[PDB]
């Protein structure tokens, strides 16, 4: 079970918040010299800790006013879970999809311009999928918090 | 005014947040200087809100991922107080007020059930604004990206 | 109370579909001369059988792309229902409100431009009303049928 | 499309509540001369903003004392949704039907003389529809508000 | 114990009376192959034992214009003497024929009769929901009666 | 057509189906013969449909009262077949097709959970027309009368 | 039939199942021979069905305790096939057919959510007789004993 | 902590099923001499691995023919949880009580002679507890499986 030191956590905490920092900029943030700082970054990156760097966008800025959480009930037939998994990976409007432990078989998170766009997706793609028994959706009224930064204080 | 090129820039940067302008301009078929102008404007307008290192939960021993459905107390200030506190809980990555029976959906990460339990009993349910909560946990990730769809703009 | 016959039913059927027929046009299709037709229609109005003539609009034509069914739970406090009723009647986005027999205390039918408008209303107006314990909402994916015409065949 | 101003909105606000006003009456209320007023209404009709004029009746006055909200669960089979939609459009007791985003696949609003008539409809027509999986209903205890007027001032 | 107390002919008497509560002793005795005197003694024991708790005329609801039969699910408020106060009021409401505290999510299940939905609505809005003990109620209505008897099964006593 | 006196007759007999005409006459404030004649009209109008002895469940070792919520199979004749079977199960006193989520509500009596369990598992759930069933049991009987309200008729 | 002393023996042994007969008899105020006779009769009668060492779940790295609500498919032998399988799943300690909307409630133990996920996805949901399952997890154990109440017998 | 080898596991597997085996019998089972076996068991006890030895009884043999699973809703005040836990620990008919992650706050497992006894407990002890908001229950129709033995193969 992974264990990091005080400054390696600091590095990871800076990178999560600012994925596009030069080494000097990171060095300054974590209180190291660029050489030791770069050396630390290597090993973290080489450990698989960092899986991707991403630009995160404002959904409103690209006319995606509608954010849906869709609860999908899967058909109880063979390959339905697999087939559905495969299709969801090819739907760009669905950002995330998890098999969950409760009543909802799959929770999907998806973005749309408006309800008309959402309606076309649900009726013409989602519910028509041979592996999908049913779906029900709720929508975002307000984003309270949304970060991609994982908690790391358990590592110290 | 986002055209085919602005969209491509956005699509490339969502997948590869750490691309050099050299590689960016190449992938979006622009000379370096026009490309750097476009990106900067996209950044200044707030279309690009942040660049982020995305870590692997497993790699950092966060094996338990929770979706917590929170029922808020029906009292003045509860919603604000709760929102204010959730912003200070680093195990909670996102919190959305929703349109259905669930008032707030939280997505959070923990090492194991023990850590989750300490959070729920001693922090979440003990918050004066929280009436109740129930949770589900991830059995399997089928998909997870931070990339928004952009095709509707085209 | 009026006694409605074949001809009165025909009048109501004709006007439910075509509310703006002139008396001459109405009289032409119902088997009453224009004078008795005029008189009978005023009787139907005066009896409260015809409660209103309305122009019906297309929601999409006036940028109302979001139609919501809002299930509201009322607080068990004195005046909650009465204060809620009074408020609902002054909320223009809300077209219909019915106290119902099942688990939902009140069902509201409302129109909005988009989810953002819906959110402002739910958060700033509905959920902040002192009589309102909670709300949950569903939205129209597709209109299969929508008429204002009541069935009248049982009267024949 | 058309560009709507205060006067156009007023024309629409007035006709939504007073569907049967003569052109002269309408022109007096909206502060337009009869000729321009006539032209303008034709344009609003032609644009599809005004889709119908209807006499609205009192359900009680025509012995339709039971108003049902029916939540219908559709069978997951090919053509079930379309066969159901086709049939619903031929059932005069059902005034509206909407496919919704939540747990209910379709919400129906229907009027009946009484529970007897409801029960005949449900047992002999609705639940026996090959496309219908199940139905459950709620009935109106009290009407708090019921209008057909859409809110328009967002256009100003 | 009833198994000890009641024999095959005492069962027969209870079955007969459950279906035909207005039989004289001579009639009852004739259907149970008993003489009036013993038959009357046996019935007396059954009434004194509390086995037969009541005789009643059962009416057709439709014949008295009671077209609406409701099953009402009531949630009690968690307060001192909410349950007691509610039971007291429900015992006074003639439209409610039966009320049970149940083991599941529904706190109380009520069975009630009304002429139509308007009368149901007046009861619910003005009487039931206004009651300080009542947190909430939700109701279903009979589409069709498949079976309705008051006769208890007695074969286990044999 | 029913007047105040007809209402009194039905009210009285609902509570005591064994009352002699003499006693009934007194309670409804009629002479014996006009009272006997009114009651025959009511019996012949269908208004009185039955006279019944009502027994104590506890007295006959039926200490378990169940309300069973049955989901019917969505098939031709599953309803008709379930209905025909229910009519032949003496432990089931009442069965109604309802308007809500519960397709059929059955009211039934058993000695104990043991006998209930045998009924549920070997008779109810094994029926071809039964999709599922779930049950609640009586904790306390607050009220139980067979008497209909009649005040609406006056 | 169980007298006051038999009850005492059962009370003591439910809490201390490995006591010597000498120790046992000292705690019930009996000589060893009578105490030994009594215990043997209780064992022969089937009253004491087993002696068991009880373990700390956390001590053996079983930090996740699950309650699994399983819906059985409506098909011939599904229930029986599901029962037989459950009996061969060591992670499942108990399984009850219940009266409410949950057909079967299982109590099971796992090291963590990863192990739980494997069991649910690869074993449970893949069983032909399982239509659906949903689970909850222990946040805190408030009380857990194996001792049956015996005061009703006194 | 105490690190378990295969022979410690075998001791636990054997004693979980037969908690009353003598040291001679236990050591024979697990392929040890009596003395080492005695020491190993003591250490497993001292480490808290074996927390208790128990005589397990047949519920039916002692007239406990009703087994209930009680889903309790706790009153949402700071005192309710601790007061309920304290009271539950003193109710012998409740064998186990767990706070769960789902909608049910606490799940109780409890035994009674019959529905009379259960009802008395629920109405007069449980529902009347100041910390209990509500409770709902299910009952065992059939025990498919019931053991106290934990699985231990993950340790091998
Ligand atoms: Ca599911
Ligand atoms: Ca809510
Ligand atoms: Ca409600
Ligand atoms: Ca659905
Ligand atoms: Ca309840
Ligand atoms: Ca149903
Ligand atoms: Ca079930
Ligand atoms: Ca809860
Ligand atoms: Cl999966
Ligand atoms: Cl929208
Ligand atoms: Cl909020
Ligand atoms: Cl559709
Ligand atoms: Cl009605
Ligand atoms: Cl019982
Ligand atoms: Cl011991
Ligand atoms: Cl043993
Ligand atoms: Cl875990
Ligand atoms: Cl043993």
């Amino acid at each position: 079970q992974l264990t990091l030191d005080k400054t390696d956590i600091k590095i990871l905490q800076v990178l999560q918040e600012n994925g596009r920092l030069t080494n000097v900029e990171l060095s300054e943030r974590v209180a190291l010299s660029p050489s030791p700082c770069l050396r630390r970054l290597k090993q973290l990156e080489d450990a698989g800790i960092v899986r991707q760097y991403a630009a995160l966008l404002s959904p409103e800025s690209v006319n995606l006013g509608l954010q849906a959480f869709i609860r999908v009930s899967i058909r109880k037939a063979k390959d339905a879970r697999e087939d559905f998994a495969a299709s969801v990976r090819k739907w760009p409007e669905v950002l995330s999809c998890f098999a969950l432990t409760g009543e909802t078989d799959y929770l999907l998170q998806a973005f749309f311009t408006d309800m008309n766009a959402f309606s076309h997706f649900v009726l013409d793609t989602l519910l028509s999928h041979h592996g999908v028994q049913d779906a029900q959706s709720s929508f975002v009224l307000k984003e309270i918090k949304h970060t991609t930064s994982l908690p790391l204080n358990h590592l110290l």
